[PDB]
């Protein structure tokens, strides 16, 4: 499968966004348009609680080909955010473009961003349901969503990041990067208090539709160069022809889904 921009200049054939099969093409997909005035307040969504977040140590990094992503291995978790119980971190990518205007996936009143970060978490125990409800459980995989714009400081933060990006080019590559918490990447805690939450689906095959998804409204801030880091050192393909840029999925309508924040 891939995005619009690649399958313009790939060499073989490829669906495209709209071609898309598994369950692309349901009812509950992300990402969406989140018109933040429309979106209801809920006092039940506190703030989140995360462990293991803070303690240096290094990752494995890796170029899938369709986004640059780091292993988390269970290795941190979260919970409150009016999570229904614990979610232990899987992995992490972004996705992101070389304009400042088109790099996110969900918008905010209309606006993009210059990328858009995802932390995939998963479940932690295993809880009863009935066989007649849906297979998956509409909560079953937990994202964390940012926002990240250009800013003036280089984010010290990021470097360790930006730079084992140089060590993975081409698609399947791999490598570890400096030791790094995850803290370093996202905003001090107090500016996540305010966030948006919706039911969806994963934004690439199959899109299966069992993710609760979390928008934070205070964007991260990455300084120029180290966003055009990503669409300067990474390709699509072995060959080192097509920069990595514009990985993201077309956004899909909201339906009879409503949005709440907090
Ligand atoms: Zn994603």
């Amino acid at each position: 499968w891939c995005y619009e921009v690649q399958a313009e200049s790939s060499n073989y054939p490829c669906l495209v966004p709209v071609k898309w099969g598994g369950n692309c093409q349901k009812d509950r997909q992300s990402p969406i348009n989140i018109v933040t005035t429309k979106a209801k307040v809920d006092k039940k969504l506190g703030r989140f609680f995360f462990s293991g977040y803070d303690k240096k140590q290094t990752w494995t990094v890796q170029n899938n080909g369709h986004s640059v992503m780091m292993l988390l291995e269970n290795k941190a978790s979260i919970s409150g955010g009016g999570l229904p119980a614990p979610y232990q971190a899987k992995q992490l990518h972004l996705h992101w473009s070389d304009l400042p205007y088109k790099g996110s996936e969900h918008s905010l009143d209309g606006e993009h961003f210059a990328m858009e970060m995802h932390i995939v978490h998963e479940k932690e125990k295993g809880t009863s349901r009935n066989v007649k409800e849906a297979q998956d459980p509409e909560d079953e995989i937990a994202v964390l969503a940012f926002l990240v714009e250009a800013g003036t400081q280089v984010n010290e933060g990021f470097q360790p990041l930006v730079e084992a990006l140089s060590n993975i080019p081409k698609p399947e590559m791999s490598t570890t990067m400096a030791e790094s918490s995850l803290l370093d990447l996202l905003p001090k805690e107090e500016k996540l208090r305010h966030y948006f939450r919706y039911l969806g689906s994963l934004t690439t095959p199959t899109c299966d539709e069992k993710v609760v998804w979390t928008v934070f409204r205070e964007p991260i801030q990455l300084h120029r160069e180290q966003i055009l880091a990503f669409s300067q050192k990474l390709y699509y393909d072995k060959e080192q022809t097509v920069s990595m840029k514009d990985n993201v999925r077309p956004l899909q309508q909201l339906g009879q889904r409503t949005v709440i924040k907090s």
